[PDB]
Order: C-alpha cells, then structure tokens, then sequence
C-alpha cells in the first residue's frame, strides 16, 4: 500500500529500541575514565576510527531506518552553542522511555501523562539560572587561555599523558582566529616521527607536493604566482589544422612562436624575483627548466583548496592571463621552503602579514593513539570559543545531575499518583547516571550512591563523584567543568523529541482501500 | 550497531587468544637451537617468504581481526636502538596473560591488581645492575671483534656448521661501515660451488651483466667509465621540431651526423686506453659495435645503487656528457675481470686504492638454506653496528632469565597476600624460557629445569642452558652475549603494551558505518 | 550606477547560416586575420557601452571569452 504502519503501542516501540542501543555505546565515554572504541568499516574509510566523542559518530552515519539520526542531529545545533565537554544529554532522553512499559499498565489515556513534560521546563529551570560557574574568561586573556576545560575533555581520552600538553597549543589556536572570521582556514596534519613536544605550531599553511627532480632547495624574500590556466599551448580557436610546410625555412616561425612564450615568462618574472610558482593544473614543460636556473620553486597540479585559503594569507591575487605578475598579484613574503619534519618530506608557507588563517603540525609519539590526535583537533577548537563567549559553567563528573535529581524526588509526591509516577520517573532518570560514573571506577556501585546523595542534598555544588577517590570529593579542584548552556538545551530537547511521538493517538495514514 | 561485541569472559578472552597463537610459532626461533618457518599466504605475496627473524613476520602481516597488530608494532622501534640477536620480548609478554584465568577467582577491579605492572618495573632494575655484564667492545677492536653475539643471532639459525665463520667475517666488513660514512654501499650475494671457506672477501664490487656475446674476455690496467646520460641521441634542448625534408636526398645527412657521436666516443676512448664502460640506462647500438673492436667492456643499464657505491671506491667521477672521460673522472686500475668462479659467470670489480667500501660474495651447498645467509648476512650489518654504540651486554643461552626468576620468587611472599599472588604470576613467566630453549635440543625437557636453578642461585651469572651438552655449561666459553637494551626495553614495553588490554573492562564496539 | 542589459543572442560568433566552409590556408599567417575579425566584435561592444554608462550584463545563455576581458576593466 505505501507508508509505514506506525501509530499507538508500535509507533512508541520505534522510539524505545532507538533510545536503548545508543545509550550503552555513550555511557562508558563520560568522565574522565572514558572508554575509547574502535569501528571497522574497510570500503570508504581509512581505517578504524575511535571517535571519542559521542556526537561526532553519531552524525557521520546514519546506519538505519528507527529515528534516531534527526535527535542526534540537535546536538550539533547544541555544540555551536557549545554541547561538548562531555556526551551526556542523550543518555538522559533514552531513560525516559524505559518506564514507559509501566505506563501500559494505566491501559487508558497516555495524554494525561504528556503534561509531566511540561513539568520537566519547570524541573530543569533549577537547574540553569542557578548555582554557581566561575567568572573568569575575558577573552584573549593570556593566562585563563587553558589547563581548564580542554584537559577536562581530553581527560576521558587515553592519549592524555603527552596529549594534555597538545590542548593547551588549540587555545592558541582559537586566539589567531579570532576576528570577522568565524570558523575556517584551519588545517592540521600529523606525523609519524616521535618527539617530547609532539607537535609543532607554523606561521602558515601547509601543502605536500614537489615540483620535479630538478629546481632550489630553498627561497628567501618569496613572492607567490596562482594562475588559473595552464602553461600548455597550442591550438586555441582554429587550430590552422595539422601542418605540412613546403620547404624547412617556412617552420622557422613555429617552433620560435614557444620561445615568445618562453621570454614573456622569463622576462615579467626576473623583475618581481619570483621564488615560487603555484598551478592549479597541468603544467607545460618548457617553463619547468626555467624555473630550476631562475631559482623558483613551481607547483604541478597544486590543489584548488589549498590554493584558496593560501590566497587570503597573501592578500590574494586576480587570476587570468600572463598579464597577472605584478601588481594584480599580491605577494606577501616571509620565508617559504621544504623542510625535514623529523622523517616526512613537506613544503611549508609562513609569516601571514594578514594573520586571519593559520595551520597547525603535529607529530607525536608513533602510535594508533597518534592518529587520536587527528580526531581532538575538532573537538578542541569547538570548546574553547563556545566557553569564553557564554561567560557560564557548570560542575562536571556528575555534581549536576545528582543535585537536581534531589529536587525532582520532592515534586512526585506534590502531584497526585497517577501523574506522579511519570512525573518520578523522569526524576529517577538522574539516578542512574551516579551509578554509571562509580561502576567504571571499579568501587562498590551501591555504596556510592548512598553517599553521593547526602553531601549534594546539603548545597555544595563543588562536590562530585570523585572516580580516583571511590567515593565523592571537590569536582573543582580537579578542574572539570561544563559549559553552561550545554545543561540548558538538553533538558528543553530531551523531552519534546520524545514527546512528539507520543503525544499522539492516531495519526498520519493516507488511504489505503 | 551490528558490529562484534563482547563482555568480561569473552572480551578478555579475545585478548588472551591472540598471545598464546604468537608463543608457539616464535618459541621454535629463540636460542641456538632455533627452527626455520615458511609462511604461505594468497595473495599480494608472490613467494614463501621464510623468515628466521620474528620481528620482521609479525610486522609484514595482518592475518586476522583479532588484536595483536599494535604490539607487533612496538618491536621495531626497539629494533633502531638494538632489536634483533635473538627474539624473546614478545614470548614473554603473552604468558602475562595466562595467569589472568586465576583473575577471575577475584572479579570486581582488576586494577588494583594492575600494581603489579608498577611491580614490574621494580622486577626490571633488578636485571639492570644484577649479573656484571660486558665493558668495552671500544672500536675498531682486534680480537673481541666477533666470535660473540653475531655467532648468538646465527645459532638460533641451522646453517651455523660452517656459517658461524661467515658470521665472524662480517665484522670486518662494520669496521670499514662505521664512521661519518653512515650505511651505505653494502652488497651481498652467495653463488654456487663448494669450498670450506664457503666465502670470500671482494675489495670492490660484485655486478651480473654483460655487454653482448662478443669484446674482450678480460681487461687489464682497467679505466672505468661511468655515464649519467644514456648513449641515445635524437632529443636536445631545442629540437628542430618535427621533420619534414623538400624530397629525399637530404635524410643522408643525418644518418651521417649519427656517425660523429660514434666517432667523438672513440678518439676520447683510444688515447685513455678505457677498459670498461658502466651506464645506468638504456644504451645505443651504435658504441656496442666500437667497444668490440677496441678492447672495451661495456655494461647496459647497471643499477643506479650499485654505480654510487662504486664511484665512492674508484675515486670517483662528474659523470657528465661525453666530455666526461679524462682527468674529470678518476679511475682505479688492479683488474677488471668476468670470471666464472664455478659454473655461475658474473663479473669482478676490485683492488680499490680507496679501501673503504667492500662487497662479500658467499659459496654454498646449491639451494635454498644457502639463501637463507642472504637472510642472515643482512641481519648481521645491523647487529654490529648495535653492539658497539650500546656499550651494555648480558650473558646468553637463558642465562640472565633464570637468574631473574630467582629474585623475582622472594618479592612474591615479600609483598601482603592479594599482591603476593599478581607479583608471583610475573615471577614464573621467567620460568618458561628455561624450558624453551632446552625442549628444541633434543633433550627432556624436565629433568633440564631442576639443575639450571640450583646453579643460578648459587650467584654464577656466566653459568646457563648448554643445549649442545644436553645439560648445563659455562656460557663465556661458547662466546654467547646478548645485547643490553634488548632487557631494559622489554621489561618496560611489556608492561604497558599488556596493560592497556586489562585496564580497558567490558569492551563494547557499536554504531559506525 | 546600475544598467542593465538584456540580449536574445549570445555573445558568439562564427557560423552565421553562411560557413565559407572549413577553411584552407596555405600558412599559418593569413589565418591571423581571422582573429582580427573577432576583435572588432569586441570593440563594438565596448564603444557603445562605455557611452551608455553600463554597470551591468544580463545574458540569458553562452557568452564568448573576449568580451569577458573588455567588462572586467571597464
């Protein structure tokens, strides 16, 4: 007949079996504990990728037809804001749905149970414009630029024994780019070569390719050439056909036109200086043994988006015909050349005058965990900016989700039973997570939570599951935090994703017979 | 996702697997009694590839989905700082595991247990200062050049009846090697024949090529010619372009002008009195009929690598265009000579005034296991080179483990109950080695145990497992050492490599592409 | 300083309906004049155009390469 057969008890189930598969995969991530995983798939991807963070795998596939994909795809909506630190909103949202069977024992009215969601915005109102965060972050601010947050995030990640020092270099980072920008002309590569820094930061962009056997090692005072046609030349409009002369004289002509073209390169390039040339494309071989002798370093087939990003790094230039050197092409010169990272071969641009894009090189230890390092550089641009422009935080390690969990106990009782046991139940929700940050310490699980609760009960929003302890300690002074509306979209997205499914009776078939 | 997931006895188990598959192949290889394995795969493979060194096959091979890649990985940076001799760090990290069933008669935090590994560290000092070692071994050295360590790595190898004096020949060969030279011009290769020595020294260079079936059988008082550019002409740097001639008497001309680069080559040729000429490339037919008549041997497309380490012997030449021969290019002249040293007809490079830069020819039986000193040989560069820059050694033959394993059983009772169980499980990994080594001898394995114990505690370090007595015996005397860093980096790369498998509980693998 | 200009024709020329047919040459030379013929077509373009004040070209479908040089210094 067409559409799928969804409505009442199966369309419900739908959401269910969604909510519970996720949950597993995500919970053994957060804290500082975190537990990495590994993917295979051998056809379209490299190679493994563990993937830490929990939204970033979520949104890069969308593995079946159970919806899902559409609530994960808020979350990124919720990193612009910030939505990072640690994954847990989405952990919270797939417990709501595991009382539900205890709802079919009602048999009637599920309407009158939705009303409870409303609840939630009063609930979670206690839990945003309230308790405390930490007032510092200016912006720029040289000393307050990290050792926060980042090695809080990293901190669940393994490769923090020589890692934490590479989240410290993104807050850098983020301060070159700050501006009229937004977020691009950022590239990171890695390398295999071991080293104690593990990675370095250049002036520049960088780009792997080399123009032929011969040419300079090296230029100085660099003036930089990007053409949008190539040096090959020819037949143009008519070709003047395929030609068969009369006598050897005639040809004179033909194989001297190759030299003008020759001369108009050689000669328009020696007043500029000239040290490097950069094509887009396919280049004549003619040129190439003049740019060895010149002293200029060329670039065959460089690729277009690198070229882009290169242009804003030296003003640009307007791209066309042999007129272009001068100036039509901006050249801004520091210094560019080849060089030797430890083992690898590479050809480096630095000394932006511009200062709007910039690169970063890493190298590390020789390790799967080095290829970690590949996956952090996005997560650790993205805390950063979110934190200095909200000016608010919260306590991690699970110092929020117990404190509001005592609030939300207190309003089951006030509503009458039946609209309290699902009122409860998104309160219990809260619960397990406690549980969760202790199991994966390797302490007795019920005995934390007896205790986490009495000291969050008291109002010190500082204290948390401390997981190194066995028991709960001062989240701050171990420096873990959340960024503040991370908390506020969770507890407003967590319950109308869910409820616009369950809101409703009978619904959107269209006319079968 | 639908990805391979498994929890506590399963996911541990998966680990423990692939360890107790590596011991059994590798435990063949340790020691002086060693066994060679052919591995055969479809494939991307070509040919067996049997290799006495276990490094090198673990490396080269990703059979199956089951992890152990990664710890492969861990033996070649081990192996730039010393690697090979004789393989038995990756044995001793996969018995770890065994002991880990006993685990389970625990079950909440294996952690805890993990204090072991720290324990580890204190077991890896103790080989570090314990024994007394070997000192100088200073440079260039007369009589502790050899019969040592390079005679170890060979033992494990079966060819060691008449090898072990080509192990002690190579050496020699390190000595010339070792300087601001670095590692280059070393070529190796073992011929047919039969003779005690089964080797011999070459001064210069050994090559397989020959110029045609016709020219001089030997040449005497030898100049040598080395060509960059390749004797086919009809290019230049200005062509001339396509050609077409106004009717046909014209062609003649340029057959005729063919003729002059002939004719420039011999006049450059007779006065020098050139008995070989050495191109890398292509070669015109034209010289071939002129080398014939004048008493020169030629060779068509000589390796590049071969005509670099020849120039450095020679003297050396600007290998330029045809102006090349004279004064511009140096060339050595005892005797160049294509000699059939059996049945095999190659052709002899030597008497190099120079004198640093040699090529070792080696005779055998007639087949394979012959090839397997290529093997060898090449082993052997790498383990010289090692023994001197590390300055440490410690004794062979299982010496230095069961003297370990001594120390190691006191520490287990040392420590309270629950450590006292993970620390003694380390302690008896030790125990292993003992009767590896002694089993591929030919002797009972058990009655060998008992005795080499009682004579390592007795505080004798040279004392160790004598696989030719059948019993125990006096190391030094056979002139077994190990070298001293292939201990330091076991005992600690062992420790994490084992210990990031356990530290990770309830491995979960779900929703990728 | 917008004005706008909108053309039925495209800026390409060549064929008319009348060839001349595939054309010969006994050199490489004489075709030089062929081009020539092309840069008139340009500077019509421009002369009447500057006079206008132009600011802007509106062409539903292909337009040739030369004229693209003229526009972008005018």
């Amino acid at each position: 007949a067409g559409a799928d057969e969804e409505r009442a008890e199966t369309a419900r189930l739908s959401s269910f079996i969604g909510a519970i598969a996720i949950g597993d995969l995500v919970k053994s991530t957060l804290g500082p504990k975190g537990m990495d995983k590994i993917l295979l798939s051998s056809g379209r991807d490299a190679s493994l990728m563990v993937t830490n963070d929990g939204a970033t795998i979520l949104k890069n596939i969308g593995v079946d037809n159970p919806a899902a994909k559409v609530l994960v795809d808020m979350s990124r909506v919720q990193d612009d804001e910030v939505g990072d630190g640690t994954t847990s909103v989405t952990v919270l949202a797939a417990e709501l749905l595991r009382e539900a069977e205890s709802l079919i024992a009602k048999k009637i009215h599920p309407q009158t149970i939705i009303a409870g969601w409303r609840e939630a915005t009063k609930a979670a109102r206690q839990a945003l414009l309230n308790s405390a965060v930490d007032h510092g972050s200016d912006e720029v601010k040289f000393r307050q630029d990290l050792m926060n947050i980042a090695g809080t995030t990293l901190s669940s990640k393994l490769l923090t024994h020589h890692k934490d020092h590479f989240t410290k270099l993104a807050v850098e980072a983020v301060l070159r780019l700050k501006g009229s920008g937004n977020l691009e002309a950022i590239h990171v590569i890695k390398k295999l070569g071991g080293s104690l820094a593990d990675s370095y930061l250049d002036e520049g962009f960088l780009l792997d390719k080399k123009i032929g056997v011969n040419q300079p090692k090296r230029i100085e005072n660099a003036k930089i050439l990007i053409a949008n046609t190539g040096m090959d030349t020819d037949k143009i409009k008519i070709f003047g056909s395929r030609v068969r002369v009369d006598s050897t004289a005639k040809v004179a002509e033909i194989e001297h036109a190759e030299k003008e073209k020759m001369k108009e390169k050689v000669e328009r390039i020696l007043k500029h200086g000239i040290n490097c040339f950069i094509n887009r494309q396919l280049i004549y071989n003619y040129p190439e043994q003049l740019f060895g002798a010149a002293g200029v370093m060329a670039i065959e087939h460089a690729d277009f988006v690198g070229v882009e990003r290169l242009a804003l790094v030296t003003g640009g230039e307007i791209a066309s015909t042999f007129d272009h050197p001068e100036l039509v092409k901006l050249g801004s010169c520091k210094l560019i050349e080849e060089v030797m990272i430890g083992e690898d071969k590479l050809i480096h641009f630095s000394g932006v005058a511009l200062g709007e894009a910039c690169t970063i090189v890493l190298r590390g230890a020789t390790q799967q965990i080095l290829d970690e390092a590949e996956r952090s550089l996005h997560d650790a641009l993205c805390v950063l900016a979110q934190t200095v422009k909200d000016s608010r935080t919260v306590y991690g390690g699970g110092c929020s989700e117990m404190l509001m969990a005592h609030a939300v106990t207190q309003l089951a009782s006030r509503t009458p039973g039946k609209e309290a046991v699902a009122m409860e139940s998104y309160a219990k929700a809260l619960r397990m997570l406690p549980t969760i940050i202790a199991d994966n310490a390797g302490y007795d699980s019920a005995d934390l939570v007896a205790q986490l609760r009495a000291a969050h009960s008291e109002g010190k929003t500082t204290a948390g599951l401390d997981m190194k302890e066995g028991t709960i300690g001062d989240m701050s002074v171990l420096g873990i935090t959340e960024s503040f509306q991370v908390k506020r979209q969770v507890l407003l997205s967590a319950a109308e994703a869910a409820e616009v499914i369950l809101r409703v009776d009978n619904i959107i078939k269209a006319a079968p017979r």
